[PDB]
């Protein structure tokens, strides 16, 4: 299957991310995979609660709380669909800080979904492959109420670089933007734009 991580601020989003999960759960359904399908039907379960809580009317960091968290779910089995739940059981915990911070503080819900995109990077870096950087990004996370969000936005910045390195050569670009000090708003102009050019 795959996995697609964005930063917001619209349907379109959430218009081709439920083509992924349709033709996972396609495949999952033809497959075996009904442990996977589960999550599969379960992704799609966070993905209406954020199409909904759209065309409801709710902010943005209400929204997306469910569209990653139907984003981490569909990424979620797709470890599964490989035999990785030893890195699964990493996704259910951010699954687990998205669950119990959706009736949190406006701020306290982006905190977790920053750490949610972030900790869904680390574990597919580990997969797919820069190793301090993997002991420095994951020890983030274990004080992440000693943090602010201009530095786990960094960090997600810093993580998605790490992926993109074992993915383009833009990747070091974009760090080298990020080692002159250039303005954390232009760093995920060119990060998204790597996932858009993807």
């Amino acid at each position: 299957l795959r996995r697609i991580r964005p930063k917001l601020k619209i349907e379109k989003e959430f218009e081709e991310k439920k083509k992924i999960i349709e033709e996972n759960l396609k495949e999952a359904e033809e497959e075996g995979e009904e442990e996977a399908a589960e999550k599969l039907k379960e992704a799609l379960k966070k993905l209406e609660e954020a199409i909904k809580l759209h065309r409801e009317g709710a902010n943005p960091v209400e929204v997306e709380l469910e569209e990653v968290t139907a984003i981490i779910l569909n990424n979620l089995a797709v470890l599964l669909r490989e035999g990785e739940e030893e890195l699964a059981k990493e996704l259910e915990k951010a699954i687990k800080l998205l669950e119990e911070k959706k009736d949190a503080p406006e701020e306290e819900r982006l905190k977790a979904i920053a750490i949610a995109i972030i900790r869904s990077v680390l574990v597919l870096i580990k997969w797919e492959g820069d190793e301090e950087t993997i002991e420095e990004i994951e020890e983030i996370l274990e004080n992440r109420e000693n943090l602010s969000l201009e530095e786990l936005r960094e960090a997600y910045v810093r993580a998605e670089i790490a992926y993109l390195i074992e993915s383009p050569e833009a990747a070091k670009k974009v760090r080298e933007k990020y080692e002159r000090g250039a303005p954390l708003e232009e760093l995920l102009k060119d990060i998204e734009k790597i996932e858009k050019e993807a």
